[PDB]
């Protein structure tokens, strides 16, 4: 499966810095400010792609990012090559779950919630906890587990780590390296993951869903 088709490395050319949805310069608001998606977009999200290109040569032209992360996500001779790859993936999927103002959760996807985690608040309260208590840089995400009759569960991973290595696939991401929120929420992550439901575009995320257990 693959959860984002259209993210690609191209034959005979750089991997392009996907586009947003919205425009940077603006922030996304409420919650973050030109600055803050600026450094993550254009600098950190950049460097990523312009070091995947440099690492990846031609090698794995035609491929999806995500055939490049499983490919070589056990591979300790292409590291470095993973951690690129898969932070690529995590910031462009990131990206697409925010939006300025947010969108509201479609019925479907806030039932599908609702049945897994009682309501939306406690859902949204144990994924909080789990994104706090994220230690060091990492992703708090929200997946369907396949091996597990398409059930909804929170997972974290460290640094670049990507769930589709472990057969999961995400419907949320939430950044928690300091990076995403140190700008406008210096040490305060808890401030940061409370604040970001109001920018989260739900239509995005219930799209992930309905695909993921089709
Ligand atoms: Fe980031």
């Amino acid at each position: 499966y693959a959860t984002l088709p259209d993210l690609l490395k191209p034959s005979g050319a750089p991997a392009e810095l996907p586009k947003l949805g919205f425009n940077w310069k603006d922030g996304c608001a409420p919650v973050f400010s030109p600055r803050q998606m600026e450094l993550h977009y254009t600098k950190h999200h950049k460097a990523y792609v312009d070091k995947l290109n440099a690492l990846a040569g031609t090698t794995y032209d035609g491929k999806s990012i995500e055939e490049i992360i499983l490919a070589v996500a056990n591979d300790a001779e292409k590291k470095g090559l993973f951690n690129q790859a898969a932070q690529h993936f995590n910031h462009t999927f990131y990206f697409r779950c925010i939006t300025p103002n947010g969108k509201a959760m479609p019925k479907s996807f806030e039932s599908a919630v609702t049945a897994q985690f009682g309501s939306v608040e406690q859902f949204k309260d144990a994924f909080v906890q789990a994104g706090v208590n994220n230690f060091g840089s990492g992703w708090t995400w929200l997946c369907v587990d396949p091996s597990n009759k398409n059930q909804l569960v929170i997972d974290n991973t460290s640094n670049a780590g990507c769930p589709l290595t472990k057969g999961l696939r995400p419907v949320l991401a939430v950044d928690v390296w300091e990076h995403a929120y140190y700008k406008d929420f210096e040490n305060r992550r808890p401030d940061y993951l409370k604040e970001i439901w109001s920018v989260i575009d739900w239509e995005f995320v219930a799209k992930m869903h309905a695909q993921a257990i089709k």
